[PDB]
């Protein structure tokens, strides 16, 4: 689709501009601008179009019912540090709802992209989230703020815990079957609209923590395949 | 350049490396098995008389062997999770004196030869100049009292699901520290060199030298590495 094209051009030039810093306060730097060339894609490609990005006022489109949400470098720790694992995020909210999602490692070039009702796609291929059943055949990432329990929890159950310092990109990779699920508290809006899309497009579910679907209220996520989202659950709470 | 058997391994572990790139895009055994016998062939022609310990041979030169991880990740490859290496070192007269870590997938070599430094794709590695455990990243594996101590105290926690990788990253700065349990010597022996190339420091947690009896580590510039090894002990 059009607008997804603008989303996935605007992520891989931010996407670059990353690369290249990260080639070399330089991470602020690095944020500001792969934020710049976003909001400058976007607003070029849609002017109307409100924007809620990453720690930045919130700009009412035009359009008062579209509005991009942006991560521009999601992982700015790992960045920081020189981990190859960090990402951009874009989703597009129509009315309330997420329509379009991308997901972009640029290290890795590794392009997460769905549109609501059109699957996700990991490069061109529809990715799908993992067949696991089970939590002891699963590998579940996570992300630091009860958390501890929580841990304990699922450590007891897994075959593997992961954390790799990203949100979206995390989401990206249950999405992709590359994890078996997620869950992670704090997590703000631009850290998951184009990762819960993108989980639910592959196949997979996505609540908060206790369940439900106020997920940019309460600020936290269990991401997976229907069963393997469900025992994450009962895991959590136990 | 590189030493005669740097480069001999550094090609062993290219080769592993683009064998198990191809076998990523019983099937993880498989690519396991192909990497080992890819290096272990590549490692025999080079030096017909060395040892090897591999996850033993015990060769014709009794003072040198080889330690072979030819997969570290194998939970990662399985699942597609592009963070795995091929880790080979040289042990000679019991001690690691040459080792490389290769991520394919990156294309990160890591090196290090005693007394010659520690390098990641042809920069030398430093470990990190971090002191605050507070600005710290901290990797470990898979005691959830030792994670909140660690955690209470530092900026981040990673858990990647690759040893030999984490003390590469150490060894390069890309994270502060390290600690691991019941880690093998494969697993160890070439990032404990490039640790130790880059000017950190490599301990059981404990603070001892037995990392290889404990299989057990806490690896980091010492500021970092001494921090850890208070938190993991309250
Ligand atoms: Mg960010
Ligand atoms: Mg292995």
């Amino acid at each position: 689709s059009a607008v997804m094209n603008v989303m996935v051009q605007a992520a891989m030039k931010a996407g670059r501009s990353l690369v290249r810093d990260y080639g070399e306060d330089y991470v602020s730097q690095a944020d500001r601008k792969a934020e710049k060339i976003i909001f400058n894609e976007l607003s070029k490609a849609r002017p109307k179009f409100g924007f809620l990005m990453e720690e930045s006022e919130e700009i009412i489109g035009e359009d008062s019912q579209h509005r991009f949400i942006v991560d521009p470098l999601d992982g700015t720790t790992n960045f920081l540090h020189g981990i190859p694992f960090f990402a951009v995020s874009i989703a597009l909210e129509s009315q309330g709802k997420i329509v379009a999602g991308v997901i972009y490692n640029p290290i890795n070039d590794e392009l997460f992209t769905a549109e609501r009702g059109s699957g996700a796609f990991f490069n061109d291929r529809r990715c799908r989230v993992s067949a696991r059943r089970r939590l002891e055949d699963c590998v579940i990432a996570t992300g630091m703020p009860t958390y501890l329990i929580e841990l304990r929890n699922v450590m007891a159950e897994v075959s593997g815990i992961r954390r790799f310092g990203t949100a979206a990109l995390d989401l990206a990779y249950v999405a992709a079957g590359r994890t078996d699920g997620f869950w992670e508290d704090n997590l703000q809006i631009w850290d998951m609209a184009a990762g819960i899309l993108m989980v639910r497009e592959a196949g997979g579910f996505v609540t908060d923590k206790e369940g439900g679907n106020d997920i940019f209220r309460k600020k936290n996520i269990i991401a997976g395949n229907e069963h393997i989202r469900i025992k994450l659950e009962r895991a959590l709470k136990k």
